[PDB]
C-alpha cells in the first residue's frame, strides 16, 4: 500500500 498522494501511481490504502 501507499496512503498518501505523494505516492502518486503507487496510491492505495
Amino acid at each position: 500500500i501507499c496512503c498518501n498522494p505523494a505516492c502518486g501511481p503507487k496510491y492505495s490504502c
